[PDB]
Protein backbone atom coordinates (compact mmCIF):
# COMPACT_ATOMS: atom_id res chain seq x y z
CA UNK A 1 0.00 0.00 0.00
CA UNK A 2 2.72 2.61 0.95
CA UNK A 3 4.97 1.74 -1.70
CA UNK A 4 2.24 2.49 -4.44
CA UNK A 5 2.94 5.52 -6.73
CA UNK A 6 0.54 7.97 -7.19
CA UNK A 7 -0.60 6.56 -10.68
CA UNK A 8 -0.77 3.28 -9.20
CA UNK A 9 -2.85 4.50 -6.24
CA UNK A 10 -5.57 5.68 -8.94
CA UNK A 11 -5.68 2.81 -10.69
CA UNK A 12 -6.10 0.35 -7.70
CA UNK A 13 -9.11 2.87 -7.05
CA UNK A 14 -10.58 3.32 -10.01
CA UNK A 15 -10.28 -0.43 -10.63
CA UNK A 16 -11.86 -1.25 -7.46
CA UNK A 17 -15.18 1.15 -8.01
CA UNK A 18 -18.98 -0.41 -7.10
CA UNK A 19 -21.15 -1.10 -10.19
CA UNK A 20 -23.67 1.41 -10.77
CA UNK A 21 -27.36 -0.61 -9.36
CA UNK A 22 -31.00 -0.26 -10.29
CA UNK A 23 -33.82 0.25 -8.22
CA UNK A 24 -36.05 -2.71 -7.83
CA UNK A 25 -44.78 8.15 -3.28
CA UNK A 26 -46.05 5.49 -0.50
CA UNK A 27 -43.30 2.81 -1.85
CA UNK A 28 -40.51 5.74 -2.28
CA UNK A 29 -38.53 4.56 1.24
CA UNK A 30 -38.94 1.31 0.82
CA UNK A 31 -37.57 1.69 -2.60
CA UNK A 32 -34.89 3.39 -1.38
CA UNK A 33 -34.08 1.20 1.24
CA UNK A 34 -33.92 -2.14 -0.83
CA UNK A 35 -30.84 0.35 -3.15
CA UNK A 36 -28.92 1.29 -0.12
CA UNK A 37 -29.09 -2.72 1.14
CA UNK A 38 -27.90 -3.81 -2.10
CA UNK A 39 -25.23 -1.36 -1.92
CA UNK A 40 -23.85 -1.82 1.19
CA UNK A 41 -22.63 -5.68 -0.02
CA UNK A 42 -20.86 -4.03 -2.96
CA UNK A 43 -19.52 -1.36 -0.73
CA UNK A 44 -17.52 -4.08 1.60
CA UNK A 45 -15.53 -5.37 -1.73
CA UNK A 46 -14.50 -1.68 -2.70
CA UNK A 47 -13.53 -1.19 0.93
CA UNK A 48 -11.39 -4.60 0.78
CA UNK A 49 -9.52 -3.29 -2.19
CA UNK A 50 -8.72 -0.08 -0.93
CA UNK A 51 -5.33 -0.63 -0.30
CA UNK A 52 -3.99 -0.57 3.31
CA UNK A 53 -7.65 -1.60 4.22
CA UNK A 54 -7.26 -5.17 5.06
CA UNK A 55 -3.64 -4.90 6.37
CA UNK A 56 -6.14 -3.84 8.89
CA UNK A 57 -8.01 -5.99 12.03
CA UNK A 58 -11.23 -7.21 11.19
CA UNK A 59 -12.76 -5.02 14.44
CA UNK A 60 -11.20 -2.21 12.48
CA UNK A 61 -12.82 -2.71 9.13
CA UNK A 62 -15.85 -3.24 11.14
CA UNK A 63 -15.45 -0.01 12.82
CA UNK A 64 -14.24 2.17 10.04
CA UNK A 65 -17.27 1.12 7.55
CA UNK A 66 -19.74 1.86 10.29
CA UNK A 67 -18.86 4.88 11.02
CA UNK A 68 -18.36 5.34 7.28
CA UNK A 69 -20.93 3.69 5.23
CA UNK A 70 -23.47 6.25 4.74
CA UNK A 71 -20.75 8.98 4.35
CA UNK A 72 -19.79 6.88 1.28
CA UNK A 73 -23.56 6.30 -0.06
CA UNK A 74 -24.08 9.59 -0.24
CA UNK A 75 -20.92 10.96 -1.70
CA UNK A 76 -21.67 8.54 -4.24
CA UNK A 77 -24.58 9.92 -4.54
CA UNK A 78 -23.83 13.35 -5.02
CA UNK A 79 -21.64 12.21 -7.70
CA UNK A 80 -24.31 10.51 -9.65
CA UNK A 81 -26.62 13.29 -9.40
CA UNK A 82 -23.57 16.03 -10.90
CA UNK A 83 -24.74 16.06 -14.16
CA UNK A 84 -28.51 16.54 -13.45
CA UNK A 85 -29.66 20.15 -11.86
CA UNK A 86 -31.92 19.78 -9.45
CA UNK A 87 -32.20 16.11 -9.03
CA UNK A 88 -30.74 12.91 -6.98
CA UNK A 89 -29.96 10.03 -9.29
CA UNK A 90 -30.52 7.32 -6.61
CA UNK A 91 -30.49 5.01 -9.57
CA UNK A 92 -30.53 5.51 -13.56
CA UNK A 93 -34.63 4.82 -13.07
CA UNK A 94 -34.69 6.14 -9.76
CA UNK A 95 -34.42 9.78 -10.26
CA UNK A 96 -36.06 12.42 -7.70
CA UNK A 97 -36.38 16.51 -7.49
CA UNK A 98 -37.31 17.96 -4.16
CA UNK A 99 -40.71 17.81 -4.39
CA UNK A 100 -40.61 14.09 -3.74
CA UNK A 101 -38.46 14.22 -0.99
CA UNK A 102 -41.65 16.06 1.01
CA UNK A 103 -40.56 13.75 7.14
CA UNK A 104 -37.36 15.61 7.58
CA UNK A 105 -36.37 14.19 4.39
CA UNK A 106 -35.87 17.26 2.27
CA UNK A 107 -33.57 18.89 4.19
CA UNK A 108 -30.86 16.64 3.60
CA UNK A 109 -32.25 16.29 -0.34
CA UNK A 110 -31.70 20.55 -0.36
CA UNK A 111 -27.81 19.24 1.71
CA UNK A 112 -27.09 16.72 -1.25
CA UNK A 113 -28.14 18.81 -3.89
CA UNK A 114 -26.67 21.77 -2.64
CA UNK A 115 -23.38 19.70 -2.43
CA UNK A 116 -23.79 17.86 -6.10
CA UNK A 117 -23.68 21.48 -7.38
CA UNK A 118 -20.95 22.61 -5.56
CA UNK A 119 -18.96 19.59 -7.14
CA UNK A 120 -20.43 20.21 -10.39
CA UNK A 121 -19.26 24.22 -9.93
CA UNK A 122 -15.56 23.21 -8.87
CA UNK A 123 -15.79 20.50 -12.24
CA UNK A 124 -15.07 17.73 -9.54
CA UNK A 125 -13.08 14.91 -11.74
CA UNK A 126 -13.97 11.29 -11.49
CA UNK A 127 -10.13 9.69 -10.06
CA UNK A 128 -10.85 12.70 -7.55
CA UNK A 129 -13.84 11.64 -6.55
CA UNK A 130 -12.59 8.22 -5.73
CA UNK A 131 -9.38 9.64 -3.67
CA UNK A 132 -12.07 11.53 -1.56
CA UNK A 133 -13.86 8.06 -1.01
CA UNK A 134 -11.35 6.51 -0.17
CA UNK A 135 -10.41 9.11 2.75
CA UNK A 136 -13.94 9.01 4.00
CA UNK A 137 -13.31 5.26 4.69
CA UNK A 138 -10.48 5.45 6.46
CA UNK A 139 -10.73 9.00 8.13
CA UNK A 140 -14.29 8.82 9.63
CA UNK A 141 -13.81 6.37 11.48
CA UNK A 142 -10.34 7.02 13.19
CA UNK A 143 -10.89 9.39 15.89
CA UNK A 144 -13.25 6.70 17.78
CA UNK A 145 -11.35 3.68 18.49
CA UNK A 146 -11.52 3.45 21.56
CA UNK A 147 -9.09 1.50 22.68
CA UNK A 148 -5.20 2.53 22.65
CA UNK A 149 -3.63 -1.18 23.14
CA UNK A 150 -0.31 -0.82 21.22
CA UNK A 151 -1.84 -2.50 18.39
CA UNK A 152 -4.42 -0.09 18.13
CA UNK A 153 -1.73 2.89 17.99
CA UNK A 154 -0.11 0.80 15.25
CA UNK A 155 -3.32 0.45 13.20
CA UNK A 156 -3.93 4.13 13.89
CA UNK A 157 -0.29 4.30 12.45
CA UNK A 158 -0.79 2.95 9.69
CA UNK A 159 -4.47 4.47 8.44
CA UNK A 160 -2.78 7.76 8.50
CA UNK A 161 0.16 7.06 6.74
CA UNK A 162 -2.30 5.66 3.85
CA UNK A 163 -4.17 9.23 4.05
CA UNK A 164 -0.99 10.71 3.85
CA UNK A 165 -0.35 8.65 0.37
CA UNK A 166 -3.75 9.53 -0.72
CA UNK A 167 -3.11 13.10 -0.36
CA UNK A 168 -0.06 12.79 -2.38
CA UNK A 169 -2.48 11.23 -4.77
CA UNK A 170 -4.77 14.11 -4.77
CA UNK A 171 -2.20 16.99 -5.18
CA UNK A 172 -0.49 14.94 -8.30
CA UNK A 173 -3.87 14.32 -9.76
CA UNK A 174 -4.17 18.51 -9.63
CA UNK A 175 -0.54 18.89 -10.40
CA UNK A 176 -1.13 17.11 -13.55
CA UNK A 177 -4.09 18.95 -14.34
CA UNK A 178 -1.65 21.52 -14.73
CA UNK A 179 -2.33 23.80 -11.85
CA UNK A 180 -0.29 25.96 -10.03
CA UNK A 181 1.41 24.96 -6.49
CA UNK A 182 -1.05 27.73 -4.72
CA UNK A 183 -4.16 26.44 -6.66
CA UNK A 184 -2.75 22.87 -5.29
CA UNK A 185 -3.18 23.45 -1.91
CA UNK A 186 -6.30 25.30 -2.41
CA UNK A 187 -8.19 22.77 -4.47
CA UNK A 188 -6.75 20.15 -1.70
CA UNK A 189 -8.49 22.04 1.03
CA UNK A 190 -11.42 22.92 -0.37
CA UNK A 191 -12.30 19.63 -1.07
CA UNK A 192 -11.11 18.07 2.50
CA UNK A 193 -13.90 20.93 3.85
CA UNK A 194 -16.55 19.55 1.94
CA UNK A 195 -16.12 16.18 3.48
CA UNK A 196 -17.44 18.32 6.96
CA UNK A 197 -20.37 19.39 4.81
CA UNK A 198 -21.15 15.42 4.43
CA UNK A 199 -20.38 14.26 7.79
CA UNK A 200 -23.17 16.57 8.89
CA UNK A 201 -25.31 15.23 6.09
CA UNK A 202 -24.60 11.64 7.67
CA UNK A 203 -25.15 12.65 10.88
CA UNK A 204 -28.49 14.03 9.92
CA UNK A 205 -29.51 11.11 7.89
CA UNK A 206 -28.63 8.95 10.60
CA UNK A 207 -31.12 10.73 13.05
CA UNK A 208 -33.86 10.14 10.41
CA UNK A 209 -33.28 6.29 10.20
CA UNK A 210 -33.04 6.85 13.87
CA UNK A 211 -25.41 -3.07 11.47
CA UNK A 212 -21.58 -4.66 12.80
CA UNK A 213 -23.35 -7.79 13.24
CA UNK A 214 -23.84 -7.73 9.42
CA UNK A 215 -20.37 -6.05 8.62
CA UNK A 216 -18.59 -8.50 10.18
CA UNK A 217 -20.15 -11.23 8.66
CA UNK A 218 -19.62 -10.05 5.42
CA UNK A 219 -16.11 -9.12 6.11
CA UNK A 220 -15.24 -11.92 8.16
CA UNK A 221 -15.08 -14.23 4.61
CA UNK A 222 -13.22 -17.39 4.42
CA UNK A 223 -10.73 -18.55 1.89
CA UNK B 1 -8.82 41.32 3.51
CA UNK B 2 -6.95 39.70 0.27
CA UNK B 3 -4.56 41.88 0.30
CA UNK B 4 -2.85 40.87 3.95
CA UNK B 5 -0.16 39.00 3.78
CA UNK B 6 -0.09 35.52 5.04
CA UNK B 7 2.13 37.13 8.66
CA UNK B 8 -0.20 39.83 8.45
CA UNK B 9 -3.70 37.21 8.67
CA UNK B 10 -2.00 35.27 11.58
CA UNK B 11 -0.89 38.48 13.48
CA UNK B 12 -4.41 39.93 12.99
CA UNK B 13 -6.11 36.27 14.01
CA UNK B 14 -3.44 36.04 17.05
CA UNK B 15 -4.93 39.64 18.03
CA UNK B 16 -8.38 38.56 17.40
CA UNK B 17 -8.15 36.00 20.37
CA UNK B 18 -10.73 35.97 22.78
CA UNK B 19 -10.09 35.45 26.33
CA UNK B 20 -10.04 32.70 28.90
CA UNK B 21 -13.22 32.76 31.26
CA UNK B 22 -13.82 31.49 34.43
CA UNK B 23 -16.76 29.17 35.24
CA UNK B 24 -19.07 31.37 37.76
CA UNK B 25 -19.21 29.57 40.77
CA UNK B 26 -18.05 30.21 45.00
CA UNK B 27 -14.69 28.10 45.19
CA UNK B 28 -15.34 28.57 48.83
CA UNK B 29 -18.57 26.53 48.75
CA UNK B 30 -20.10 22.66 48.31
CA UNK B 31 -19.29 21.42 44.99
CA UNK B 32 -24.92 21.57 39.24
CA UNK B 33 -22.15 20.77 36.40
CA UNK B 34 -24.56 21.54 33.61
CA UNK B 35 -25.47 24.66 34.49
CA UNK B 36 -21.95 25.55 35.50
CA UNK B 37 -20.78 24.84 31.83
CA UNK B 38 -24.45 26.21 30.02
CA UNK B 39 -23.43 29.83 32.00
CA UNK B 40 -20.33 29.49 30.82
CA UNK B 41 -20.55 28.69 26.91
CA UNK B 42 -23.07 31.70 27.04
CA UNK B 43 -20.70 34.21 28.36
CA UNK B 44 -18.54 32.76 26.02
CA UNK B 45 -19.92 33.08 23.17
CA UNK B 46 -20.17 36.69 23.56
CA UNK B 47 -16.63 37.08 23.18
CA UNK B 48 -17.04 34.67 20.21
CA UNK B 49 -19.17 37.26 18.31
CA UNK B 50 -16.31 39.74 18.98
CA UNK B 51 -14.04 37.83 17.44
CA UNK B 52 -15.51 36.75 14.41
CA UNK B 53 -16.13 40.33 13.58
CA UNK B 54 -12.22 40.69 13.85
CA UNK B 55 -11.65 37.51 11.14
CA UNK B 56 -10.50 39.40 7.90
CA UNK B 57 -13.39 39.02 5.66
CA UNK B 58 -16.32 38.37 7.90
CA UNK B 59 -17.46 41.59 8.48
CA UNK B 60 -17.83 42.47 4.61
CA UNK B 61 -20.42 39.92 4.27
CA UNK B 62 -24.67 40.99 5.13
CA UNK B 63 -25.38 40.98 8.60
CA UNK B 64 -28.29 37.94 7.75
CA UNK B 65 -24.91 35.89 6.73
CA UNK B 66 -22.77 36.71 9.04
CA UNK B 67 -25.64 35.46 11.46
CA UNK B 68 -26.03 32.19 9.28
CA UNK B 69 -22.43 31.00 9.51
CA UNK B 70 -22.60 32.05 13.68
CA UNK B 71 -25.34 29.72 14.16
CA UNK B 72 -23.66 26.80 12.07
CA UNK B 73 -20.32 26.70 13.31
CA UNK B 74 -21.07 28.18 16.73
CA UNK B 75 -20.79 25.32 19.10
CA UNK B 76 -17.56 23.41 16.70
CA UNK B 77 -15.88 26.96 17.57
CA UNK B 78 -16.54 26.42 21.40
CA UNK B 79 -15.27 22.69 20.96
CA UNK B 80 -12.15 23.31 19.40
CA UNK B 81 -10.89 26.46 21.82
CA UNK B 82 -12.11 23.79 24.89
CA UNK B 83 -9.83 21.09 23.03
CA UNK B 84 -6.98 23.69 22.36
CA UNK B 85 -6.29 24.57 25.99
CA UNK B 86 -7.15 21.22 27.37
CA UNK B 87 -4.38 20.00 25.02
CA UNK B 88 -1.48 20.05 28.44
CA UNK B 89 -4.00 17.88 30.64
CA UNK B 90 -3.78 14.60 29.02
CA UNK B 91 -7.45 13.10 30.12
CA UNK B 92 -8.70 16.36 31.07
CA UNK B 93 -10.96 19.02 30.01
CA UNK B 94 -9.77 22.47 31.00
CA UNK B 95 -13.59 24.50 30.53
CA UNK B 96 -12.51 26.90 32.56
CA UNK B 97 -8.64 27.17 34.82
CA UNK B 98 -11.32 26.33 37.45
CA UNK B 99 -13.17 23.88 35.69
CA UNK B 100 -10.96 21.14 35.06
CA UNK B 101 -12.73 17.83 34.59
CA UNK B 102 -12.04 14.23 33.69
CA UNK B 103 -13.92 11.47 32.23
CA UNK B 104 -15.76 10.38 36.12
CA UNK B 105 -16.72 13.73 36.58
CA UNK B 106 -17.63 13.94 32.79
CA UNK B 107 -20.34 11.61 33.55
CA UNK B 108 -21.77 13.54 28.25
CA UNK B 109 -19.54 10.62 28.54
CA UNK B 110 -19.65 9.52 24.58
CA UNK B 111 -18.69 13.30 23.92
CA UNK B 112 -16.23 13.55 26.41
CA UNK B 113 -13.77 10.84 25.00
CA UNK B 114 -14.47 12.31 22.01
CA UNK B 115 -13.11 15.73 22.76
CA UNK B 116 -10.16 14.37 25.07
CA UNK B 117 -9.19 11.79 21.39
CA UNK B 118 -9.05 15.39 19.51
CA UNK B 119 -7.15 16.59 21.97
CA UNK B 120 -4.60 13.86 22.25
CA UNK B 121 -4.57 14.18 18.31
CA UNK B 122 -3.97 17.93 18.37
CA UNK B 123 -1.08 16.57 21.09
CA UNK B 124 0.23 14.36 19.49
CA UNK B 125 0.62 16.85 15.96
CA UNK B 126 2.05 19.29 17.64
CA UNK B 127 -0.21 21.88 16.98
CA UNK B 128 0.71 25.23 16.55
CA UNK B 129 -1.02 28.39 17.95
CA UNK B 130 -0.77 29.96 14.46
CA UNK B 131 -2.27 26.71 13.06
CA UNK B 132 -5.06 26.79 15.81
CA UNK B 133 -6.34 30.29 15.09
CA UNK B 134 -6.66 29.42 11.23
CA UNK B 135 -8.04 26.53 11.79
CA UNK B 136 -10.67 28.03 14.55
CA UNK B 137 -11.42 30.73 11.66
CA UNK B 138 -11.90 27.96 8.72
CA UNK B 139 -14.70 26.82 11.02
CA UNK B 140 -16.24 30.02 11.04
CA UNK B 141 -16.30 30.52 7.24
CA UNK B 142 -16.96 26.88 6.25
CA UNK B 143 -19.13 25.28 8.21
CA UNK B 144 -22.76 27.27 7.16
CA UNK B 145 -21.65 27.87 3.69
CA UNK B 146 -23.38 24.85 2.23
CA UNK B 147 -26.61 25.72 3.78
CA UNK B 148 -27.11 29.85 3.00
CA UNK B 149 -29.93 35.19 -6.08
CA UNK B 150 -26.94 37.48 -7.22
CA UNK B 151 -25.57 38.58 -4.25
CA UNK B 152 -25.62 35.21 -2.49
CA UNK B 153 -22.82 34.13 -5.21
CA UNK B 154 -21.07 36.92 -4.57
CA UNK B 155 -20.67 36.31 -1.15
CA UNK B 156 -20.35 32.56 -1.41
CA UNK B 157 -17.14 33.48 -3.91
CA UNK B 158 -16.15 36.09 -1.24
CA UNK B 159 -16.31 33.64 1.13
CA UNK B 160 -14.23 31.14 -0.25
CA UNK B 161 -11.62 33.27 -0.82
CA UNK B 162 -11.04 34.25 1.95
CA UNK B 163 -10.74 30.88 2.99
CA UNK B 164 -8.79 30.06 0.37
CA UNK B 165 -6.12 33.12 1.89
CA UNK B 166 -6.54 30.98 5.11
CA UNK B 167 -5.14 27.98 3.32
CA UNK B 168 -2.51 30.06 1.55
CA UNK B 169 -1.17 31.45 5.22
CA UNK B 170 -1.68 27.45 6.81
CA UNK B 171 0.80 26.47 4.27
CA UNK B 172 3.37 29.68 4.47
CA UNK B 173 3.08 28.84 8.24
CA UNK B 174 4.74 25.23 7.32
CA UNK B 175 7.06 26.57 4.46
CA UNK B 176 8.29 28.49 7.81
CA UNK B 177 8.77 25.62 10.22
CA UNK B 178 11.09 23.94 7.27
CA UNK B 179 8.36 21.27 6.10
CA UNK B 180 9.18 20.33 2.84
CA UNK B 181 6.58 20.65 0.07
CA UNK B 182 4.81 16.77 0.58
CA UNK B 183 5.20 17.32 4.26
CA UNK B 184 3.42 20.84 4.04
CA UNK B 185 0.49 19.24 1.87
CA UNK B 186 -0.09 16.54 4.22
CA UNK B 187 0.22 18.13 7.39
CA UNK B 188 -2.81 20.70 5.95
CA UNK B 189 -5.12 17.67 5.11
CA UNK B 190 -4.54 15.85 8.63
CA UNK B 191 -5.45 19.33 10.03
CA UNK B 192 -8.61 19.55 7.65
CA UNK B 193 -9.92 16.08 8.35
CA UNK B 194 -9.44 16.84 12.02
CA UNK B 195 -12.47 19.22 11.12
CA UNK B 196 -14.62 16.73 10.31
CA UNK B 197 -14.46 15.06 13.38
CA UNK B 198 -15.19 18.55 15.22
CA UNK B 199 -18.27 18.72 13.29
CA UNK B 200 -19.56 15.49 14.07
CA UNK B 201 -18.55 16.28 18.08
CA UNK B 202 -20.93 19.61 17.18
CA UNK B 203 -23.83 17.45 15.63
CA UNK B 204 -23.68 15.12 18.95
CA UNK B 205 -23.76 17.98 20.72
CA UNK B 206 -26.69 19.35 19.53
CA UNK B 207 -28.27 16.34 19.43
CA UNK B 208 -27.43 16.47 23.26
CA UNK B 209 -27.95 19.64 23.94
CA UNK B 210 -31.93 19.04 23.03
CA UNK B 211 -35.90 33.68 21.37
CA UNK B 212 -33.97 32.33 18.50
CA UNK B 213 -30.25 31.99 18.93
CA UNK B 214 -30.40 33.49 15.11
CA UNK B 215 -31.95 36.77 17.25
CA UNK B 216 -29.44 36.63 20.12
CA UNK B 217 -26.92 36.84 17.93
CA UNK B 218 -27.93 39.57 15.84
CA UNK B 219 -28.26 41.35 18.90
CA UNK B 220 -24.53 40.95 19.84
CA UNK B 221 -23.48 41.70 16.28
CA UNK B 222 -25.46 45.45 16.05
C1 LIG C 1 -28.11 -0.15 4.89
N1 LIG C 1 -29.19 -0.57 5.78
C2 LIG C 1 -28.67 -1.53 6.74
C3 LIG C 1 -29.78 0.54 6.46
C4 LIG C 1 -30.58 1.40 5.52
O1 LIG C 1 -29.72 2.36 4.95
C5 LIG C 1 -30.28 3.34 4.18
C6 LIG C 1 -31.62 3.33 3.86
C7 LIG C 1 -32.14 4.34 3.08
C8 LIG C 1 -31.35 5.35 2.57
C9 LIG C 1 -31.97 6.46 1.74
C10 LIG C 1 -33.01 7.24 2.54
C11 LIG C 1 -32.46 8.34 3.44
C12 LIG C 1 -31.70 7.76 4.63
C13 LIG C 1 -33.50 9.36 3.91
O2 LIG C 1 -34.32 8.93 4.98
C14 LIG C 1 -32.69 10.61 4.26
C15 LIG C 1 -31.33 10.45 3.54
C16 LIG C 1 -31.58 9.26 2.60
C17 LIG C 1 -30.42 8.53 1.96
C18 LIG C 1 -29.54 9.47 1.16
C19 LIG C 1 -28.35 8.74 0.61
C20 LIG C 1 -28.72 7.46 -0.11
C21 LIG C 1 -27.81 6.92 -1.00
C22 LIG C 1 -28.08 5.74 -1.66
O3 LIG C 1 -27.17 5.24 -2.54
C23 LIG C 1 -29.30 5.12 -1.46
C24 LIG C 1 -30.19 5.65 -0.57
C25 LIG C 1 -29.93 6.82 0.14
C26 LIG C 1 -30.99 7.43 1.05
C27 LIG C 1 -30.01 5.33 2.89
C28 LIG C 1 -29.47 4.34 3.68
C1 LIG D 1 -24.88 28.87 23.86
N1 LIG D 1 -26.26 28.77 24.31
C2 LIG D 1 -27.10 29.60 23.47
C3 LIG D 1 -26.72 27.40 24.31
C4 LIG D 1 -26.02 26.54 25.33
O1 LIG D 1 -24.74 26.26 24.80
C5 LIG D 1 -23.96 25.31 25.40
C6 LIG D 1 -24.31 24.77 26.61
C7 LIG D 1 -23.48 23.83 27.20
C8 LIG D 1 -22.31 23.41 26.61
C9 LIG D 1 -21.43 22.38 27.30
C10 LIG D 1 -22.19 21.09 27.59
C11 LIG D 1 -22.29 20.16 26.40
C12 LIG D 1 -23.28 20.70 25.36
C13 LIG D 1 -22.68 18.72 26.75
O2 LIG D 1 -24.05 18.58 27.10
C14 LIG D 1 -22.27 17.93 25.50
C15 LIG D 1 -21.09 18.72 24.88
C16 LIG D 1 -20.89 19.87 25.87
C17 LIG D 1 -20.14 21.12 25.45
C18 LIG D 1 -18.75 20.79 24.96
C19 LIG D 1 -18.04 22.02 24.47
C20 LIG D 1 -18.13 23.16 25.45
C21 LIG D 1 -17.20 24.18 25.33
C22 LIG D 1 -17.23 25.27 26.18
O3 LIG D 1 -16.29 26.24 26.02
C23 LIG D 1 -18.18 25.31 27.18
C24 LIG D 1 -19.09 24.31 27.29
C25 LIG D 1 -19.11 23.22 26.44
C26 LIG D 1 -20.07 22.07 26.66
C27 LIG D 1 -21.97 23.98 25.40
C28 LIG D 1 -22.78 24.93 24.80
Amino acid sequence: ALSLTADQMVSALLDAEPPILYSEEASMMGLLTNLADRELVHMINWAKRVPGFVDLTLHDQVHLLESAWLEILMIGLVWRSMEHPGKLLFAPNLLLDRNQGKEGMVEIFDMLLATSSRFRMMNLQGEEFVCLKSIILLNSGVYTFLSSTLKSLEEKDHIHRVLDKITDTLIHLMAKAGLTLQQQHQRLAQLLLILSHIRHMSNKGMEHLYLSDLLLEMLDAHR
